[PDB]
């Protein structure tokens, strides 16, 4: 017949059988003898607000939408497992890395960053590839990109950059001035920039790419002893990226290519896969480090750095219901069990408020209490109550304050923080000149050979040059500070673009 | 050594044997180290966004709170169970009255009407007694008050009512200039104004009073035969209410008066309970009442349409966390499963909308999901899905279009609303004049007896006094009209409160 | 320099030459010092929660988003004025007829039907036309498409109907099976399902289609002499549409070509008119006419039913900010002054509840009170108050009880809607098999030709195609049914596909 | 005639009399015929769907409530102006304080604390007293209380604290065995436990208690020198408390006398008004300060940091609109101008996220757009833009990142915060031992008379004595601790209610 998505309507009705036809029920569980005509007074008469059928069901239509995620809104997710392959604790205390064999069950949903729930997957964006782990001791959640770096390093401008990557506020379409203009102004983007308009900025479906938790971590075992890290997780299908025209053809063939490819890769039991790696870094050596450790335009060289293995990902389950399973589903990446802790990454930094924060708005102050998001394998003891559509018991009748002295939740000595120091003036730092052309310079001649860099510039230029003379001006001259030839290559394609 | 109430903490950390701990953790599942002394720069510096621990449970200490119920926020909540004991199926043929002996659980909340959720209980106001069927059909709400009328008769009022029942729009005072000048130009309420400032104006606990669903509903047996009805749930603790006095005392002694009381009377084994009859009336009858057999203000004489019992109401275990499982209740009048109907009571028919309208935005859209809500004890299946906190699989992947011809919900022809015949033009029919005083006299000059018929005149004296002038004649005009020597009683007593 | 939508940010930076740059403050006016970079302790340090300038902005960021349209998502608006050029009050005696030169301002949304946000413009789907008339008596919203008819006929299948229309719960794909399991069994969509695949499928742009009000209405006079009625706005545009080929090319070219197209005719002056007409059928006619006069799925034949020139409709004025003025927007078909009722169309009839009911969702309980919204051109005064994001005064300290003795508003007795009689049984009447081929019959015969029959079932067969055999079976039957050239031409087109 | 508002409504008559009342309208500003009838078929017969008057009036009533503060939700409002009669320009550069006599609007909400809404406003609990300054340079909101400190010095301890004030999670009672258990285990309460059971609990009114910035601040000059100060408003009605039965009464016989009280004294002329001073204390100073200078259980001692003038609060304008102008108001210690900044008060730090937080909440994302929250005298123009409600023009077509080259919002490098350099280890340092008795000590002693002293012990144990004994007993040990003859005296009591 068809592939195993388009078949899923008949599947189910089959792994239903002999089974007689669920009751047709109203919210309220009452039966509904006739769901397909309104109560009217007449054949031709006025609809009777005493439809109670329609009035019930519609009413529920009529809430069906909930706010789409402010950004990475185009995604789909799959439910799998991670198993422990090395033994790392001695690095980190973390009970998923306790023992080899040790599976942690995982969520993750992948996904584009600009384009609104109703765009094209195949287009030029980041990826978004966040890994749930519903771990015995709470949530880990690796909210991380297909990319190892980003466009900018102060959270302060992550607003604004998200601004000027969708529509303009009074034309609501897509401003080529205002992400040129933008990027023209903030050289520490080069390096992403790079790594986006190149053949890894779209590639062939979510199986197929690399996953990256980009900001610098922190490990901490079981004497206490702290370091920064780097996740890595490789995919096991092979890095396959998709061409302009290939994906530029599936935008409109196809819009929603890496969903139907996830779901029947795994469908079919050809389950995708991905290693997971590491980067350790002493301190002392973050000390020594010739950029700035937790600057998220940059990389921990595999040289100085070689990967450590850790385990293994695997997706090998589909959602049932993709509304209730996928689209609430929420990485928080605060959300780190003893063991693992953030870094002064400043980028980072700011996540740790916003996902919860934004959590509470697009699904609700309960939303940890929605399946797909509650941590199953913990149990939740505390002293928070109530909030709008509070499931479970509330924890019925126990003692809401703390400290009590009736036998309610206590401390943990053992999973108390790491203390690190720091000393200097309380103050905004000017990070806008820690160097944004250095590893951006590597990266356009050591990475990438002269083809690949015949593409890049221009992918640049077929996008560029729609921006203003100025911004393109201001643009060119920032590829230039990497190389000469970035900034006279581009430049060359776009005096021919402005024909 | 106190009540059970106060030794709610006590009984419950020593039934805590001879068990540790649950560990203190984060919404996500982490476990807490220290959450006593926020994560700071130095033991004098500022507060780092770092701490999550904060942020966490700040975040949901900050949502804890939602609207309160538009009218009836202040009450208490207990379960028990309803069963049969008296064989009425030849009247209706909902499974809640299938045969004797039938138990469907139970859910009830008693409360008050204008005050809000710090008010106090012991006070002049009517009392929601509301009833919670949790059946195979579905769950049926038993929306009822202490009382068998209301002051109105058409939704239309209630809104407008409802807000001279409370405080000012500008001093957000109670004012009785709105209460009376409301009354008064509305003499409909006479009867049931004359009710609310009798004896029965305050009862004694929750457990002395007695239960109506007030409107007119619609019975139809397995053979679809229908007859309008009127339930009655009375007390077998006894009619039992509170002077003025002792009300007033209470107010400000034990504000939450019937929260303990109800709450000790179950937890000291003592359970509280009804007897439930029903008034029968053919369709024949009711074209011939000399009154709107759907007007809310008016009565069915005991004597010319009998009581009829029917079951047994039984309140016997208390809420174990009131927030979700009083606070968070969700009545619904709409909620009748097969064999109960509603009636043209106009009254009723806005309850049909305003109670789920309203349930869905204090609660949420998906507010039916929340436990205490939802009908467990039938099988919910339908074309809903979706919509903001959606709890459960959402239904799984299963058809979500009717009609389909994959198996999907069919519905259940046994369950039709009863098929009845209405002629006539649609338009605004004036209700005002159906008579608000023969039913009124004949219950101050024949239900009550000149010592409590004193007593009612002076209640009403002593509100209707801080009324404007203009107001309290119009008022005491209304009560001349259901007897002379009502309105000059009250009157007489208002010139001496006159100065 | 480029289209006029291109260039919205120079002509605005240009608009304020003068004029000085306004200063960066925080949500409360704060002025911010450096937005450009947290404040983190030391250089390297983490970030602090006494960062106010940062979780201000953040916090907002994070909550931008709100539901979309849960139908109707993506879309394009604008303003402009509606004037009469016609006098017709001798059918309707609504203000804004009320003689010919009287302008009303009006907001218009153009949009598409199933695609969510992201969506792309130029796609096959009913064409969404809503004008908002801000006249003395309130707002008249006409909430129409650019079809005349619908695919059902009864508001309970709506809500089915549209989930076929969309994703798949469980994939989240576009399921065939699911459109066509549903159309193929609901042949009352024959006569849309098949205007719909006619190259009136996808219009070139917004500017090049017909609006219409597909309802039946009722118009009243100032004798409250009643009639139904039919409106029509037809493009001065001229009737132009898009190839399958371009209109394919266009949905990755560009997404939003709708919108640009709309914005720069405005923006370049060449603004867009409609004229519209309205057909008049007395209750007599209503009664001997050969279908339903209330049935969606039919149409009043301009033969015996001639269009009447009433006025015309003209967008010049771009949306400024398009969340503000176009997302924001609202439509209710409930709103409707004097002298325009509406019909006992079943489908009118659910419509009436479900705009107002979603809108205060999506938007909230005050959404009346968004700028777009409020009628500014009358004088809301009534006895509502509160609700969330309460703007204005609140109608201030104004008395809050109807009625009451202190000059609060008053109803207007020349406002009561015409009545009409109604008679029967009010029960489920069933309409499922109310004609699906004549008027199906004469479209596929007398309106079209050879060139277009053969489009049409190649555009029908296209799609089709991909649905189970036996789904596709029971389509090409119906569609047989209308005529049997019909459904062979799609079948043999079908075969052909089946390799 | 009675006071100012019982007569509101008479007065709203008068004064909009010789005018037409205004014409009765729906939410759409449509006119309503006739609002007293429902519209149905037939006099007996059911409601019509038809009736969108009364859906519409209907759903918004039953959206009337939104969620009351999560504390301090019974509280009065009103506005006024600051006067500056003194010159601190050597102190602050805030514009507030620019010269003398500059007038600048203020907001007040007086309030109690863990009541809610419908409860009593007499009682012992402390109240708040939030001034809201609508200064040039934003809003400065001085989010003060009747006292100087507060019962903990820790965040994290207060959602803990607010639940042992509020109800028990099970009874939904007020429960004296959390209220004693949190304080007994935490002694640095002490200081405020003592001033609250003093006298000074129950304050006549509002108008005869003072005004606390409680937590210590900074203030920055024109030449970026800082300080730490207090802020002090004294009553000029004097300070005036109620006795424990005055209020106990006045309780159940005016609930609201606290609203009432204030409204008349506004409405009759009589103004009441307070006098700002500051408290100033030197980096130096800070330094050999002898306890935390941020502790909240501390205060300093006008001795060695005397009191210094600075300007006049009068409040001479009552709310027009108790919702909107009082129940809407939003006040956040985070808002603050430049010249005013916080102080490492842990306690503070913490209150900078709640408000904004909550708000977000209890009133929605785009609250400070909701009037009286609006920085009307400030020009607010930045980046952040939509969220749900969004009112005005959401800044129009303004471009929406930063930095840009379009001329948007620059930003003010005068308003840079005060950099404080900070140095130590980052950990959660325990303050659990930082003095809890001897400031205490000298209140019971020297601030206190024998008098007054008496009844502080009668006033604990008269509540202590609720509590299971071996609570009694730590809560007198603390006591002690503070001075033995205190914990003795109490002790006495304490027996005598043992029975
Ligand atoms: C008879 C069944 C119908 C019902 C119950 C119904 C219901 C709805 C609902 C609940 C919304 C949603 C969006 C929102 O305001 O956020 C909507 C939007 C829309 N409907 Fe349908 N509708 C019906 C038929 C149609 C027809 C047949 C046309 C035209 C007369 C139409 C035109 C529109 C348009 C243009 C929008 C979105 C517009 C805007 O706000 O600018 N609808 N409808």
């Amino acid at each position: 017949n068809r592939d195993p998505a388009s078949d899923q309507m008949k599947h189910w009705k089959e792994q239903r059988a002999a089974q007689k036809p669920d009751v047709l029920t109203t919210g309220g569980g009452n039966p509904v003898g006739d769901k397909l005509n309104s109560l009217t007074v007449g054949p031709r008469g006025p609809l009777l607000v005493q439809d109670v059928v329609f009035t019930d069901e519609m009413a529920h239509f009529d809430r069906e939408r909930i706010p789409e995620r402010v950004v990475h809104a185009k995604g789909a997710g799959a439910f799998g497992y991670f198993e422990v392959t090395h033994d790392i604790t001695r690095y980190s205390k973390a009970k998923v890395f306790e023992h080899i064999g040790k599976r942690t069950p995982i969520a993750v949903r992948f996904s584009t960053v600009a384009g609104e729930s109703g765009s094209a997957d195949t287009v030029r964006d980041p990826r978004g590839f966040a890994v749930k782990f519903y771990t015995e001791d709470g949530n880990w959640d690796l909210v991380g990109n297909n990319t190892p770096i980003f466009f900018i390093r102060d959270a302060l401008l992550f607003p604004s950059f998200i601004h000027s990557q969708k529509r303009n506020p009074q034309t609501h379409l897509k401003d080529p001035d205002m992400v040129w203009d933008f990027w023209s102004l903030r050289p520490e983007s080069l390096h992403q920039v790079s790594f986006l308009f190149s053949d890894r900025g779209i590639p062939d479906g979510h199986r197929h790419m690399d996953g990256y938790g980009s900001h610098t971590f922190k490990l901490v075992n079981a004497d206490g002893e702290a370091v920064y890290c780097k996740f890595h997780y490789k995919t096991d299908q092979g890095i396959k990226n998709l061409s302009v025209e290939d994906a530029a053809r599936l935008a409109h063939e196809d819009p929603d290519y890496g969903l139907r490819d996830l779901f029947n890769a795994i469908a079919t039991g050809n389950y995708p896969s991905w290693t997971l790696y590491i980067q350790v870094m002493t301190f002392s050596e973050a000390e020594i480090f010739p950029f700035n450790p937790f600057d998220l335009t940059k990389v921990w060289p595999h040289g100085d750095y070689p990967l450590i293995p850790v385990g293994k990902l695997v997706l090998n389950r589909n959602p049932v219901n993709y509304f209730a399973e996928v689209e609430q589903l929420a990485f928080d990446p605060s959300n780190m069990p003893p063991g693992i802790e953030p870094s002064p990454d400043k980028m980072l930094q700011g996540r740790l408020f916003a996902y919860p924060d934004t959590h509470r708005h697009r699904l609700g102050p309960n939303y940890l209490q929605i399946p797909v998001n509650c941590p199953y394998r913990a149990r939740v003891a505390n002293y928070q109550r109530d909030g709008p559509m509070c499931m479970m018991d509330n924890q019925g009748g126990a003692p809401n304050y703390y400290p009590n002295s009736f036998s309610a939740p206590e401390h943990q000595p053992s999973a108390l923080e790491h203390r690190t120091h720091f000393s200097g003036d309380v103050q905004r730092f000017n990070s806008a000149n820690d160097d944004n052309v250095t590893q951006v310079r590597t990266f356009y001649l050591k990475v990438l050979n002269e083809e690949q860099r015949k593409r890049l510039c221009e992918n640049i230029a077929g996008h560029l040059k729609d921006a203003q003379l100025f911004i393109q001006k201001k643009a060119v001259k920032n590829f230039s500070d990497v190389h000469p030839e970035y900034g006279s290559r581009i430049q060359a394609l776009l005096d021919k673009y402005n024909e």
